[PDB]
């Protein structure tokens, strides 16, 4: 009888992995896109609370939306010229593309779905920090909403907070994950 | 109407010094079948599986993939873990055991109501050669690069239906 799923063994998982085709050698994971209801709240949260930098604001009037690219970069590295700024922004690794469909911030019946309740899909973005505890102590002092405090529940030492739209953000210390 | 630049810039605070070494480490997506997903992300897109973590008590596995050289991955478990979790731009694929055997199950990609997450995106040197190879490998498309007014920008889908943007940073300015 078909065994109940126990997931994959490490051997089977790596057995399904192919080495990269030479044609993909320069590919890079550039962005994760999330739709946001109110850029005023989101920009304040990602820059003031999390410390990211707004790289570029792109407006598409014909389509009634704007894109806000945030990333952990030094503001002084951002080229000034719009064309120069654009090519740099899109070649940075690990950016967050926040999509603002005009008008949602004034529509009291509108809200986006964070992927963690029916129907599920996307789960969270995650930020590596040197100390989850001191980072979360500061988030508490700043009124950040928590999904999981570091010492609460499962996986102690790991925390989850949420942004203005309710998207979950994992806060982790890379050097302590191994000891759960 | 949208925000004026002034309004948006005024909502941006300079980074607090305590956040100086923070990094955006991962994006997590739930996946139905790890065999299909791992084949897709490694053989088609060229990412490398850095590490796999299992949690039997909760019946799920985590797969961490990134654009890294496999020869750089530390051999010892604890060193490997610290390394994986300190890489920027990794993709965490969560496999809740059993979904691969449920014909009535599929994850929601965020692009149909209720919307939220939209896509991850890969920067490449030539969107057209990349997509020609994707097409030849049987990859499904949401938007081919030459379709629509936003030319030279494509969206493909992974085995679960999640959207993946394929863009050329040097050619983006022409469609903004
Ligand atoms: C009750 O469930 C959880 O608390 C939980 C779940 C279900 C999953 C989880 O996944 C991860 C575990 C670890 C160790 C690292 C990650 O980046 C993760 O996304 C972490 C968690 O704390
Ligand atoms: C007509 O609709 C679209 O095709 C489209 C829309 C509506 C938005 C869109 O957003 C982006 C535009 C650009 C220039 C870069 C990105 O990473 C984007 O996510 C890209 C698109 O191709
Ligand atoms: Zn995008
Ligand atoms: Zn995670």
């Amino acid at each position: 009888p078909q065994p109940a799923s126990s997931g994959l063994t490490d051997e089977t998982a790596f057995s399904c992995c192919s080495d990269p085709d030479p044609s993909t050698k320069d590919f890079l994971l550039q962005q994760t896109m999330l739709r946001i209801k109110d850029p005023k709240k989101s920009l304040d949260f990602y820059t003031r609370v999390l410390g990211l930098t707004l790289l570029q604001k792109l407006d598409f009037p014909a389509m009634k939306f704007s894109l806000y690219f945030l990333a952990y970069e030094d503001k002084n590295d951002i080229p000034k010229d719009k064309s120069e700024k654009t090519a740099w922004t899109f070649s940075r690794k690990a950016t967050l593309e926040l999509t603002h469909n005009w008008g949602t911030e004034d529509d009291e019946t509108q809200s986006y779905h964070n992927g963690n309740s029916d129907p599920r899909g996307f789960g969270h973005i995650g930020i590596a920090v040197p100390d989850v505890y001191s980072a979360c102590k500061r988030f508490e002092e700043l009124g950040v909403k928590f999904v999981k405090k570091p010492d609460d529940g499962k996986m102690k030492g790991l925390a989850f907070i949420q942004d203005p739209d309710g998207y979950w953000i994992e806060i982790l210390n890379p050097n302590k994950i191994a000891t759960i």
